[PDB]
């Protein structure tokens, strides 16, 4: 009864959490790619100034 | 409907929670690093645009 409600709540959260795992991993990759490009830009700027 | 199903689901949900937090913290740290370079570039842009 209450065991069913709670187990259903856990199953619901677990599914949502797993969906987010993929999404957040993708964002991490996006951020790392943006970071790498910014590093290159900053390197080019340093070269040009000095 | 196993006997140890509830305990198993509990452990699996906690594992996922921990994995998710780990990613969220890395995202926050990366955004912190991005904010640093972002402010730098905006500073550089302002100096040249002022010129």
């Amino acid at each position: 009864p209450g065991s069913e409600f709670e187990f259903a709540a856990m199953t619901k959260e677990l599914n949502a959490c797993r969906e987010q795992l993929l999404e957040k991993e993708e964002e991490i990759s996006e951020l790392k790619a943006e970071r790498n490009n910014t590093r290159l830009l900053l390197e080019h700027l340093e070269a040009l100034v000095s």
